[PDB]
């Protein structure tokens, strides 16, 4: 009764736009089929995400088959729709804007990773954008999990475009580092205007990665998955020959630092925020970039913080 | 339900209140379990959800269970002002005025916060006032009797309780205001000083007479302000608190009490102005957090008032 129903946004349930009958405000409703016997993992993660670049939990309740109704913060557009529109119009997303989106993405992921939480399905359909601010917010934690580093996961993550290579190799001991590969993939697509690594199967997807970044060495295979083994030998290619003809060197340098085979070697989110590619954001439309919460300040290293911040 | 382990009982008041433990983090919380239909809203949860303040008990978690029950997990504080009050009497000592001021200051800050939202507690009493001994932090809990007052709509006069109701409630008022909480604070302040409650009595008349016997018969203008729908008592002159309260009592204590226990609901000192009252000049001159105002708090405290509240 408290929420009047709006447009369906996407379909174990459905996602709608709803309105608070009392305040007038607009929120997002996720209605999922659910037994009040068991916990809901997604609700349980939501409950802990209090960050400016992450979608906030507002309310939740049960209904009538029994359903859990999660009411969340709303943002009016997805990076998927923005990206498709630029292609449609015939032009490239300005690099200045790409940097704005990608910085905020890094900030979000930095925050969930300081809690051991991994998203596992970062994609442009999951990156909410505000046209008026250029604010970006990470949503949908239906596929997320708190990784317990002393404990093995089962390899059951299948998806196009954005999986880390270690997931394609059936890794059992993957880490939140997987998200960092996704960011890289999003970042590249934004630049190129189409995804980096297509393919319907894991083999297909692996081959495409190899085709661009070269065959992984043995040391690289172990570090991705020590439980797994031979491909043909292909040399790495230069991103400057893959990406479109205008692409800034700083953009490619950061990209090189993200898309590494060795999960442990991928750039740290706060490190990436301190990367010269964001130097023009530090030199003062722009949303909030430097309003760190007292939690974030407790977590960012002092060397790093000083390089992230403006003079 | 597995997430929390029981759980010493804290009070069976439509449900129970227990101590519970987060089996993942090890932290201790308070569980309020109430009999509830998931067909209706629960008013108390809806209020909890909006209370974000250092001197009010925070909501933590909530879930359903099986007769169907709503389970409210809240911030926990290990003691009540009632137990503290009731222990000082045992030892044959009075609560230091310096301590009394610590608690009552925080109480005002809490009330200041809920009234900025139109939320009225409606049952403030030392049993509802949680105190932590490490720190002298006080927190206001248990909003099961709270309501958001919609100034343009009447309420129904069905509030019956001992010691702490505003005179307007005793008079069957239908248009009462969050001011009723300030009357309760005054009473609590008073009781802390005196060693026993100010206004005893099992019925409404009984409660009114006691007030009238200390504060004097209300004038006609004071009756209209408490309840313009209500008519004679015998004429009694006000007594002077200096002769009711114990021999030592500081004059600023009484000054502050006088400014809370007015018959005219609209004249009762407002909470921020009370923190500015000189009775708290020693906390300023000189103990928990007192001056760490939230961005929200800062935006609704008036300018001149704020400066009087803060230390120099
Ligand atoms: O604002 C949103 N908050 C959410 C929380 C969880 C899941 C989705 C959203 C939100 C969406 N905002 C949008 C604005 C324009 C278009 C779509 C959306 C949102 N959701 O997208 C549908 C979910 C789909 O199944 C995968 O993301
Ligand atoms: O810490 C508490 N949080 C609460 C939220 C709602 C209702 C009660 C409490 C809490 C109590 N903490 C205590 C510590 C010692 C003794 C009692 C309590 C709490 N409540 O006990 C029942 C409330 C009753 O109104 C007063 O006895």
């Amino acid at each position: 009764k408290k929420y009047s129903l709006g447009k369906t946004l996407g379909t174990f349930g459905i996602v709608c736009e709803v309105f608070d009958i009392e305040s007038g405000k607009r929120f997002a409703l996720k209605k999922v089929l659910q037994d009040p016997r068991y916990k809901n993992r997604e609700l349980d993660i939501m409950k802990v995400l209090d960050h400016v670049n992450i979608i906030k939990l507002v309310d939740y309740f049960y209904t009538t088959n029994k359903y859990l109704n999660v009411i969340m913060e709303y943002v009016p557009d997805t990076l998927h729709k923005v990206l498709k529109s630029f292609i449609r119009s015939g032009r490239s997303i300005p690099m200045n804007l790409i940097s704005i989106y990608i910085y905020q993405l890094f900030r979000a992921v930095g925050f969930i990773h300081s809690l051991g939480i991994c998203h596992r399905d970062i994609k442009p359909q999951n990156l909410l954008v505000n046209s008026k601010d250029n604010t970006l917010k990470l949503c949908d934690f239906g596929s997320a999990k708190k990784l317990i580093p002393s404990e093995p996961s089962v390899a059951y993550i299948c998806s196009r475009f954005y999986r880390a290579p270690e997931l394609m190799l059936g890794a059992t001991e993957y880490t939140p580092s997987i998200d960092l590969w996704s960011i890289g993939c999003v970042f590249g697509e934004l630049i190129l205007g189409k995804p980096l690594f297509s393919g319907e199967t894991s083999i297909d997807q692996l081959v495409r990665i190899i085709q661009i970044m070269g065959t992984p060495t043995k040391e690289q295979m172990i570090r991705m998955n020590p439980h797994y083994v031979r491909f043909p030998t292909l040399k790495a290619k230069d991103w400057r020959k893959i990406l479109p003809e205008g692409t800034p060197s700083l953009a490619i340098d950061l990209l090189e630092q993200i898309l590494r085979y060795e999960p442990d070697l991928r750039i740290n989110p706060y490190e990436a925020m301190a990367h010269p590619f964001f130097d023009h954001l530090r030199n003062s439309n722009i949303p909030q970039l430097f309003n760190f919460s007292p939690y974030e300040l407790s977590i960012i290293p002092g060397n790093v913080l000083n390089r992230i911040l403006p003079k």
